[PDB]
């Protein structure tokens, strides 16, 4: 059922969330990536409405799957004796956020504002689904390069949203919110705004803010570039100590920071082209 209905292409890349090839639908040429996932190294599993035992990740791309295009849609997935292997969209031409900042470093914040707007939306519309990511970083957003569209992808360290606390985690440790740190305890919404903070420092200055522990619990935020006061405070707001002293997402896009935010194609045409 997969191996001929999809021509497999290179491999991207492999890593903690398994391996993912380029290929092609041969239906219609529609590109692909084709992820890769073994069982045994599966710790998180979920249910789906039927009750069939799959990887969580395929739970949650199925709840966020729409005709939104923040978020990476999933187009396909199967089960096989000793893995499941997922279908996913694959823009083209396509960059990840990690290497796109590592080439450019620091990124200009009108780019910034426009990337980190999308990646706004994107999340909020994962919330609204009932989807946490837990994982929001460069490595996990995709550029398509001609629409200057943002795409969140990974969601294999995700969660169900829940209003209660939650004690596992299993994504970046130093996109980790300072409660994970100390307490191993955190709450969704929160920690994913800390992930943001540290997120927009990425873009800002070309770097994370903080490598050891104890500078994540320090929260003391140093800037390496020049960078505009209202980005600094937004930056400073998101990466608060107290989980309740950071900002919701209306505030994060309320703020003055976050006004006259570029169209994705007008981000492409001027900054991507
Ligand atoms: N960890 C990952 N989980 N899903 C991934 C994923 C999903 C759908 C995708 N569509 C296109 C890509 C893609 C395109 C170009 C580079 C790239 N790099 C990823 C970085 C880890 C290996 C793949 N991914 C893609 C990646 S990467």
């Amino acid at each position: 059922p997969l191996e001929s209905q999809y021509q497999v292409g290179p491999l991207l890349g492999s890593g903690g969330f398994g391996s993912v090839y380029s290929g092609i639908r041969v239906s219609d040429n529609l590109p692909v990536a084709i992820k890769h996932v073994e069982k045994d190294r599966i710790s998180d599993w979920g249910e789906l409405p039927n009750g069939t035992r799959v990887p969580m990740e395929v739970v949650l791309l199925k709840k966020v799957s729409s005709g939104f295009s923040g978020v990476i849609r999933l187009l396909d997935w199967f089960e096989r004796p000793d893995s499941f292997v997922l279908i996913l969209e694959r823009p083209e031409p396509v960059q990840d956020l990690f290497d796109f900042i590592t080439e450019r470093g620091a990124l200009q914040e009108e780019l910034a504002r426009s990337f980190f707007w999308q990646v706004l939306e994107a999340v909020r519309h994962c919330h609204n689904c009932g989807v946490l990511h837990r994982d929001i970083k460069d490595e996990n957003i995709l550029i398509d390069l001609n629409r200057g569209e943002l795409k969140l992808i990974d969601f294999g360290s995700g969660a169900l949203l829940k209003d209660t606390v939650y004690t596992d985690f299993d994504g970046t440790r130093v996109y980790s919110p300072p409660e994970w740190i100390r307490y191993h305890r955190y709450h969704g919404r929160s920690a994913a705004v800390w992930s943001l903070g540290i997120l927009l420092y990425d873009m800002v200055c070309g770097d994370i803010p903080f490598e050891h522990d104890e500078e994540i619990i320090r929260g003391q935020v140093f800037f390496r570039q020049r960078v505009s006061s209202e980005c600094q405070h937004l930056i400073r707001w998101c990466l608060a100590l107290r989980p309740s002293d950071r900002p919701t997402f209306e505030e994060i896009q309320n703020h003055p920071w976050m006004q006259d935010v570029l169209l994705p194609q007008e981000t492409a045409e001027i900054h991507l082209h």
